[PDB]
């Protein structure tokens, strides 16, 4: 058509819930979901979980991601221009992400300090979205929601190996680290995978294609980049203008098509996308819009400010050749890939590919002792933010059964990577547009490590995750190339592959065991007997780690906080009901609205914001949300 | 044994024929009905029920026997001296056993324009829903959900589909959830298939209407491999039965081996646009001068028997694509382990399998602007005013991306391809088919009649340019296949650009021959740049004339034959009643697409079924039978009666 009731802009977790719930709640209500990227419906490069890694390739084929590079270099990162991707496909992150089922701790929601948003307030909505298909010992999960959650088809022998090691350095085992209370414990790590079908638990098939298969009131435009919201003379959002995904017209001319809104315009276009739409619509910092030739609808300085992410570091460790890992599949060995593709088709329920291979991990929190060696600047964050907040973790740590790094830069053999990220950083960034044009790259700043308090925890994490690695059965060495630049004589210096493992990789190789060049100090072969003591570290080694953090820290795609929800005088952008200040009929509901960070992989969060926004809109339209939701394609119920 | 007498005899087991015999046999288990089909039985044959191998059925290779080839008796000045080949189906299920399985529906006005009571759109709307089991989302209530024939997006949509839509948006053809809503003249969709979403099997009419009934009742008789010669008549021109001969003429002395089977109540003719007129003519029902010259005793003088042969007119614009693109070419080539990988996939999981598609996964119906109408000349403008002007639901051209070449790969270079499959919705040009002898094995006179009306050139020309602009904007695009494109002057800015160097080297990394200019046989395209600004190919009068030549050289049938036994009054050369009775006879109907008095803007499987549904209703009431809903459950399908997921 040209006109409908609710327009949802962006087809991410949040957007898919809003559009899907409202369209099901009332079949009269015409809602249209507009998404920049492509439709994901029945795409074997979405619904199969194991091929997740490739959606982060800058290979000029991958069209499922937009890559946001920093405008200028950062001193704090020793001169590098940070890259932050995000989804360009229906589903958003849910079509391309690691599928790690994590949840925030309880206090995180209370620290929003906003009525409607306590843990207490959201707990029932949390249960409403979840389809929990694994055991636990608490009452904290839901069992008839759309989003299937499990340990997946098969757990890799390294998972329990990681756990055995975590126990040995005094992290306790728990059945569920996602019970809203835990900050220091270790688990088998669940996925957004259906235990029964082997399929990825995307938001689009759960909430949108579910509804489109049974009713005719839900409209979908994919390959459609929403330029701006259309405004009234009294600032009521009337409609929405989108352009084609490609800029491939005659003479590169703009081609806007307009769609009009009777009731609501919803901005679910992501932490990076949403502030851009608001800013080119005329809703942002007044100084910026003036210069850009944009008439001011509302003057909001915090639009596109306070960029919060999680700060990833990837410690990589060499493992035994008998170890089962993803590396040969990731390199694209032919009949490795044929085997796992065939195994998934025949038996999704036991298939290796029905997993993300991130099968174990922990949330961690430092000791009275450990806090002494983490510097003054972090201790000030601790006393203020953490000290009397026992349910908040400081670092995340998981085991990927394979290298998560360009294998074109990795030696042969088997790897595991320790996937770490900083939970509540103090650093902050920003994103502003440089034009009315919706094809120009915007100004961008990661803001990674611009606060000094963020080094001490990551450094701590490096030494900790390493003490685990060294205590595992599968461990053979540290990939020197991808590790800190310790001094060769420091006791903390790396030790690379041992000779027995090397010889196994190239049994007829002429180069194995040639000392010439002294490029590594090899490990002594594996002894199951070996007694192990913690690696000592000097102030020198601690500089080396910091330097390593500044050169190799990255985004975790856990982007939030650019349209913050807090009072307008503080800088915030939305009401408690997520209305953009000084407009009518306009709400921003996605991770943009977070005023404060969460201790979690953020698919659970984006969904929960999406459930809450559906509640708020539904009681504003006098509509009642159905439970359960429409039956979800390819699922037994 | 088999019966020597029954109630109703349906001659020809196509879509229409299958609806009739099925609906009636299910409507009364006492009613004895015999379906006689010239082709072979299609039941549980993996070269029918797998949608992915459809291409093979048009091979003229000495092996394939699921098609009869009718060639023009005389060269056509209009095609530049070439004799035109039109195949039709030679198998139970007719075209529904061997076609592209593209789900398309006529526009509302097409039916209205028959100008015959009982055949209005709103008259036929319930019968349209009665036959469908629609297995995809759409934002309308135009479809049915408990009919026999399953319709879906198939197992796996190709990445080039959504790419094609992006390019079609870039040139102002709008996206829509459903272009088959009897309403749309201008728009682009993901194109559905006559393929059962859950089983991944071909939704042919024989299994859906006939085999279903034969499983649960004893009163439906099937006689395959039986060419219907002629209709036996009474002294009062009542049809009293039918005589058939073997499919293969391989008897002692090359002799005529006729078996007779009598009909108590009705003889139905459903042998297709090409078949039915011949059966009528060699029975004594057609042009009197022709029948008097051939020594056939005249039953009914109908000059319009085998006149007004219409069709849709196809052109195939072939383009080269990136080597990382997913296409069908290697599978069509017969690369052993590509075939092996795809046959295995469909066996294990038909619900997601690439073979559960036709690979024709996106397209558009298109209508020109006033802007574009000026380009198209006086003889197409006279047609527009006369036919399309105040008929806003009628499209001029159809267009769909095939994810591969639809052409002899023996004549194609290596690499990967896509074709813009294009056809003319409502041609002005008309053809004819008449028999040459009483013998049912001699070839008839034939005349495609393609392009014998100059009005047809201009819209196809406009299609070439329009689909070419769509090609040029795609992510997968790597050039035109010069060899299979119009003969532009090489200095023209409309001249073809063939494969670029980077894509070429990928084809043959260790080839000694890649990059040799010598011969200058192709103007290479410059390598793919994601950023590239594109501008439309400009054309001249000379370029236009090149394309008109290309159209005359390379235009073909779309297998959408209709119109040989037109339903209109006898004094205007019509052949049948508004109840599809053959003028001058009793207890004889035609129910197949031969009856259509005017074209329909659609892939005609939908329309052939609808005429069968209508024919069943007409015969039912004549016999006082009520048609049962839903029909007998369909082999290999699951138990369904409203919109659902999978
Ligand atoms: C590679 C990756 C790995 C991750 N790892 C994990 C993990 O292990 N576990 C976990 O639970 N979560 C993970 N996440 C985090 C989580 O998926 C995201 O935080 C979540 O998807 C946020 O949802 P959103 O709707 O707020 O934004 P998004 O998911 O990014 O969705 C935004 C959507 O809006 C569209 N859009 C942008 N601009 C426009 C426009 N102008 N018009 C129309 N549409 C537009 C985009 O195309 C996109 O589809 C990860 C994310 C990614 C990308
Ligand atoms: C290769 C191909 C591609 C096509 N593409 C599409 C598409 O993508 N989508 C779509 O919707 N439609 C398509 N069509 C068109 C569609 O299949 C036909 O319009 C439809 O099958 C016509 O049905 P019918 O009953 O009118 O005649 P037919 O389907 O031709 O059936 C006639 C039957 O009569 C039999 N017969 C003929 N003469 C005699 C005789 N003397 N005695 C006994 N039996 C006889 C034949 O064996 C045949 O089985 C295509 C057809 C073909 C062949």
């Amino acid at each position: 058509p040209e006109e409908v009731d609710v327009i949802v802009c962006g087809g991410g977790p949040a957007g898919c819930v809003v559009a899907g719930r409202l369209a099901y709640a009332d079949p009269t209500l015409k809602v249209m979901l507009i998404e920049g990227g492509a439709n994901n419906r029945d795409d074997p490069w979405v619904y199969r979980p194991g091929i997740y890694v490739r959606n982060m390739q800058r290979n000029g084929i991958n069209d499922k991601a937009t890559f946001y590079t920093d405008t200028m270099a950062s001193s704090y990162l020793r001169g590098r221009r940070s890259i932050v991707p995000c989804a360009n496909i229906l589903g958003g992150g849910s079509s391309i992400n690691f599928q790690m089922y994590t949840r925030a701790s309880a206090s995180d929601w209370d620290d929003f300090k906003t009525e409607g948003w306590t843990c207490k307030d959201l707990l029932p909505l949390m249960k409403r979205l979840e389809n929990y298909q694994k055991p636990c010992n608490n009452d904290t999960h839901g069992y008839d929601g759309p989003i299937a959650i499990s340990n997946g088809g098969q757990i890799m022998p390294v998972a329990q190996d990681f756990l055995r090691a975590a126990h040995a350095i005094g992290v306790p085992y728990s059945d569920d680290i996602q019970d809203l209370t835990t900050a220091h414990g270790a688990e088998i790590w669940a996925k957004y995978i259906n235990r029964h079908t082997g399929r990825r638990s995307d938001a689009a098939t759960a909430y949108v294609h579910s509804v489109m298969d049974v009713q005719d009131n839900l409209f979908l435009r994919c390959n459609a980049r929403v330029s701006r919201v259309l405004f009234d003379d009294n600032n009521k959002a009337v409609g929405v203008a989108y352009v084609p995904s490609r800029n491939r017209t005659h003479g590169g001319k703009l081609h806007e098509t307009i769609v009009k809104a009777r009731k609501m315009v919803v901005l679910s276009s992501g932490t990076l996308g949403t502030p851009q739409i608001l800013e080119r619509s005329g809703v942002g910092n007044g100084e910026l819009l003036r210069q850009l030739g944009i008439k001011i609808v509302s003057d909001l300085p915090g639009v596109g400010e306070q960029y919060q992410d999680h700060y990833t570091t990837l410690s990589i460790y060499r493992v035994s050749n008998e170890s089962i890992t993803t590396d040969d599949f990731l390199r694209g060995v032919k009949d490795v890939q044929r085997e796992l593709f065939t195994e998934w088709e025949v038996s999704p329920e036991k298939a290796r590919l029905s997993s993300n291979a991130i099968d174990a991990g922990f949330k961690i929190r430092p000791t009275e002792e450990e806090l002494k060696e983490m510097g003054p600047e972090f201790n000030e964050l601790w006393n203020r933010y953490f000290k009397d907040k026992p349910d908040k973790p400081v670092m995340f740590g998981s085991i990927v059964a394979g290298a998560y790094a360009d294998h074109t830069l990795l030696p042969p053999g088997k790897y595991i990577t320790m996937f770490q990220y900083l939970e509540y950083p103090a650093s902050r960034g920003k994103i502003h547009i440089k034009s009315q044009n919706p094809y120009v790259e915007p100004f961008f700043d990661s803001g990674f490590m611009n606060n000094k308090a963020d080094f001490a925890p990551i450094r701590w994490s490096y030494k900790k995750t390493r003490e685990v690695a060294r205590r595992m059965d599968a461990f053979r060495g540290e990939l020197t190339s991808h590790h800190p630049r310790f001094h060769p004589a420091s006791p903390a210096a790396c030790k690379d592959i041992d000779i027995e493992t090397a010889k196994q990789i190239y049994p007829d190789g002429l180069t194995v065991g040639i000392h010439m060049g002294s490029w590594h100090q090899p490990s002594e072969p594996y002894k199951h007997d070996k007694v192990i003591e913690d690696i000592p570290y000097t102030e020198e080694d601690d500089k080396a780690i910091d330097d390593w953090v500044a050169d190799h820290v990255e985004t975790t795609w856990h982007s939030l906080g650019t349209c913050a929800m807090k009072p307008r005088e503080q800088g915030g952008v939305v009401d408690k009901r997520l209305n953009v200040y000084g407009t009518q009929n306009l709400k921003c509901v996605d991770l943009s609205i977070c005023p404060d960070n969460l201790g979690t992989n953020t698919y659970s969060s984006a969904l929960l914001v999406g459930e809450k926004g559906a509640d708020l809109i539904a009681e504003e339209l006098g509509l009642k949300i159905k439970t359960p939701h429409a039956p979800v394609p390819h699922a037994p119920v």
